[PDB]
C-alpha cells in the first residue's frame, strides 16, 4: 500500500544528510516525512553492533560494554562495541575487528542477526547485531591489547549477564551516563525470561 | 575529561535538524562532528518512549506485542515495540499507556519505566524511555481491543510468544520484506541468551 514517491535532498554534511521524503499513504493522500541518512554506505547495513559474552571459568559470565563521549547526546554513554563496517568487510568480520580494537578482545561469532533498523522514525540506519563469545582463559584475552583508531577514546566496562539491568541502572545513578536503548533492551529481557 | 565547546546549526527543518558539533578531545585537541537532533524536544526527560507490552492471558503463552508500521525513513515496513513522542508536560509512563492504546488499543498496566536511553548515540541526540507495561488480556476492556491510530498513522498490531520470540521474527522476516528494529532483536536475542 505505502511506498517512496521522491526524495528532496535539504542538506549533506561531510558524514550526514537530512532528506525530504515524499511517500503514499495507504488511503492514497500524499505526505512528507523529513528523514537523515549517512553518506558512508555501499554494504548489508551501515554498522555492527556486539554482543560480547565474557565466559571465564569459575567467574560469573560477564557482558562486555565500552563507555565513550559522544558528541550528539553531549555526553557519556554506555555500548555495545560497534562501529562501522568497512567497503567490502562481512558483518562479521567488521564485528571481531571492532571488538578487538575497542576491547582487545579476540572472541567467536556466535551468531548474526540480519539488517535491524536503528531508529527508523528518524533515519534509514541499520546494524547487524552479532553475538560473539570470548574464551577469557585463553592466553590471547589475558591482558586484552585495545587497539582504537583516530580520536577513539573507549573506556571498557564488563557487566555480570545475570544482574546487569540492576548494574546499569546503579552506573546511571552514581555516574551521570546514558545507556544506549539496544544495551537496556537486552538487559531488560534477561531479567523478563521465563 | 570531555566536553561540548560549540553547536552551530547547518539546516534545521521542521522536525529535524543537522548541528556541527565542536568539541574537547581527551588529549586537548578540539575536534567536531555532525550531529542530529530533533526540533521540537522542550522540558521531557526524553523525546519518546517505546513500550515492551507483555500481554497475560489465563492458559496461554505471554505474548509481547509489537507493531508494523511503513518508515518513510528506511522506505519500507518495520517491526517495533509501539512507540511514540511524549506531548509537552506528558508523563513518559502516560505517554507509553496512551501510544500503546493509540496504537494497538490495548490498556496496559505500568511495570516499569528506564531512564531515558540513548537511540543512536553517535548519530543523534534522541533518547527514549523504556516502559514495561503489562496488558491483562483477561479484561472485557482488552477483549476486542481497537486501534486509534492518529492522522496519518498506519499500525498492524503482532503478537508473537514471548517463548519463541526470536524464532517468530526469523520467520516474518523470511517471508516479507520488512526489517526487525534493532531494540525488538536485542530483546529477542536476550530472551534466547538467558
Ligand atoms: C513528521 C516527521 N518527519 N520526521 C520525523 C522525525 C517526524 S515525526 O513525526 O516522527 N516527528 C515530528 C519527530
Ligand atoms: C564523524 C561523524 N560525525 N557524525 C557522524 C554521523 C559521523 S561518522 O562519519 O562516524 N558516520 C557517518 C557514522
Ligand atoms: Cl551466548
Ligand atoms: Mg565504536
Ligand atoms: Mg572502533
Ligand atoms: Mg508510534
Ligand atoms: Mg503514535
Amino acid at each position: 500500500k505505502q511506498y517512496i514517491i521522491s526524495e528532496e535532498l535539504i542538506s549533506e554534511g561531510k558524514w550526514v544528510k537530512l532528506e525530504k521524503t515524499t511517500y503514499m499513504d495507504p488511503t492514497g493522500k500524499t505526505r512528507t516525512w523529513e528523514s537523515v541518512k549517512r553518506t558512508t554506505r555501499k554494504q548489508t547495513a551501515d554498522g555492527v553492533a556486539v554482543i560480547p559474552v565474557l565466559q571465564r571459568t569459575l567467574h560469573y559470565e560477564c557482558i562486555v560494554l565500552v563507555k565513550q563521549f559522544r558528541p550528539p547526546m553531549g555526553g557519556y554513554c554506555i555500548e555495545f562495541p560497534a562501529g562501522l563496517i568497512d567497503d567490502g568487510e562481512t558483518p562479521e568480520a567488521a564485528a571481531l575487528r571492532e571488538l578487538e580494537e575497542e576491547t582487545g578482545y579476540k572472541g567467536d561469532i556466535a551468531e548474526c542477526s540480519p539488517a535491524v533498523c536503528m531508529d527508523p522514525g528518524l533515519s534509514n540506519c541499520t546494524i547487524h547485531i552479532v553475538t560473539v563469545t570470548i574464551n577469557g582463559d585463553d592466553a590471547e584475552n589475558a591482558r586484552p591489547k585495545p587497539k582504537p583508531g583516530d580520536g577513539e577514546f573507549v573506556e571498557v566496562i564488563s557487566l555480570p549477564k545475570n544482574d546487569l539491568l540492576q548494574r546499569l541502572d546503579a552506573l546511571v545513578a552514581e555516574e551521570h551516563l546514558t545507556v544506549d536503548a539496544r544495551v537496556y533492551s537486552y538487559a531488560l529481557a534477561l531479567k523478563h525470561a521465563n
